């Protein structure tokens, strides 16, 4: 795709913390930009829409490479259009805006390239307010091994890049994203938003996807870690017919305190009390504790009034613990009986692979079109008892989520991530 005319890119600046030691951070200039799909794709030498509503128009799009020569990724109106605002190392994510539905967006280092980490023996932590998430959104802030430049060396249609937010892949291997590798996803479009016949992968570890209900940490492996393209149902995901024919884990190994067993952890009132702002912090492990080794074990903490509170230990019978770890991995899908999609495509060691590539860095808001968020924060498989091990995740009714309802009733939620900071274990917090 081509850079957009129309409307000028002006990315919002966002500062951030890197830590040498507790006590110890120096600030950086970041700023975000708005992922590729939420903006306006319009022809390069007038201002005709290429894409119109869920349809290629084929007079510019008549094949996937016409399309992305002919068609370019507008600027966009951060606060006005997307309900997104900065102010100084705070980011406010607005669920709607007039007929915007969320928005995903990346931390750059500049204006042209993604800020890489490397989270291997390195801590990260934010704070966080979601008190006005309902049931039914997904406050997500996590990891994914794009490219740093957004495809741009790789890709000689793709003159857009990492300005425009290019690039995405996450272990999903989604579908819905209209260009890919410097090509657009014309033939094979079907109109449900809408799916092609490609998809985007790579390794996704899922720091935090919460509302005010339920949170989960859950790392995603892929064989490749790193960005790849995939082609019809082999791709997975949650587009494609079987969710486990392709070469990522789309369930991942998650914790989440409800699921585990502790109902009095985190909600309203609860421990980690959502009605307040908290920090969350997650830490990356290696076996030998340096940044070469293979990634061994992921740990959480909360801070919430200067009180530092400890992931909670599963109540799970035979699933032991409060980390993530090769064995919990093992442990809880067995007793939960779910496929272990996790380990076949290479589990902890797979995910760290991805880690010493470099991970880009994703901040979301979005609402779920096919599972209705259940999966987080309800009884999720919903024709099935919710007394059995790993079935309930959260206090929210099984009717709850469907898009046009919380579009509707609740356009005013949002999410605020600010403070985030990185460093060696520990240095982030005392
Ligand atoms: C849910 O998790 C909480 C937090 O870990 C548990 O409360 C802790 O219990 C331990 C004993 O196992 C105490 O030493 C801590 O001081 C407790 N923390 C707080 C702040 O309460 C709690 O027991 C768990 N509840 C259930 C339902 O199992
Ligand atoms: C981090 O601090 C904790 C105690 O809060 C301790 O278990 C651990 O050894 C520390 N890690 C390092 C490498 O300093």
């Amino acid at each position: 795709q081509q850079a957009g005319t129309a409307t000028a890119e002006n990315h919002p600046p966002l500062t951030w913390q890197e830590c040498t030691a507790p006590g110890s951070c120096t600030t950086q200039n970041g700023a975000v930009v708005l992922d590729a799909n939420w903006r306006w794709v319009h022809d390069v030498n007038g201002y005709t829409n290429c894409y119109t509503g869920n349809t290629w128009d084929p007079t510019y799009c008549p094949d996937d490479e016409t399309c992305a020569q002919n068609c370019a990724l507008d600027g966009a109106d951060y606060e006005g259009t997307y309900g997104v605002t900065s102010s100084g190392s705070s980011l406010k994510l607005n669920f709607v805006t007039g007929s915007n539905v969320g928005s995903r967006l990346y931390l750059l280092q500049d204006d042209s390239t993604y800020q890489i980490f490397k989270l291997l023996n390195r801590e990260f932590s934010f704070d966080v307010d979601v008190s006005n998430l309902p049931c039914g959104l997904n406050g997500a802030l996590y990891f994914v091994a794009m490219d740093a430049d957004g495809g741009v060396s790789k890709y000689p249609n793709n003159k857009a890049g990492a300005k425009y937010g290019t690039g995405y892949c996450d272990s999903q291997c989604p579908r819905d994203l209209k260009f890919i590798d410097g090509e657009a996803n014309v033939e094979g479009w079907q109109p449900s938003t809408g799916i092609g016949d490609h998809g985007s992968c790579c390794a996704e570890m899922d720091v935090w996807e919460a509302n005010s209900i339920s949170n989960a940490v859950t790392p995603h492996p892929c064989d490749t870690p790193g960005q790849t393209m995939c082609s019809g149902d082999d791709c997975g995901g949650t587009y494609s017919n079987d969710r486990y024919a392709g070469t990522c884990d789309p369930d991942g190994c998650d914790f989440n305190p409800y699921r585990m067993g502790n109902t009095s952890f985190y909600g309203p009132g609860k421990i980690i009390d959502t009605t307040k702002p908290f920090t969350v912090v997650t830490q990356f492990l290696t076996d030998d504790g340096t940044d070469t080794g293979t990634l061994s074990e992921i740990k959480r903490f909360y801070i919430q009034n200067s009180n530092v509170i400890p992931q909670p230990n599963s109540d799970i019978s035979g699933v032991t613990g409060n980390s993530i770890t090769t064995e919990f991995c093992t442990a809880q899908k067995q007793a939960f009986g779910d496929t272990d999609d996790f380990s076949q495509h290479g589990g902890l060691a797979k995910m760290g692979a991805a880690m010493q590539q470099g991970m880009v860095l994703v901040m979301s808001l979005w609402d779920d079109y096919a599972a209705q968020m259940l999966w987080l924060d309800s009884d999720y498989p919903t024709d099935a008892d919710p007394t059995t091990p790993g079935i309930a995740r959260g206090t929210c009714p099984t009717d709850s989520g469907v898009p046009s309802d919380v579009e509707s009733q609740s356009p005013n939620s949002y999410v605020t991530y600010s403070n985030i900071k990185f460093g060696p274990i520990n240095s982030t917090f005392t």
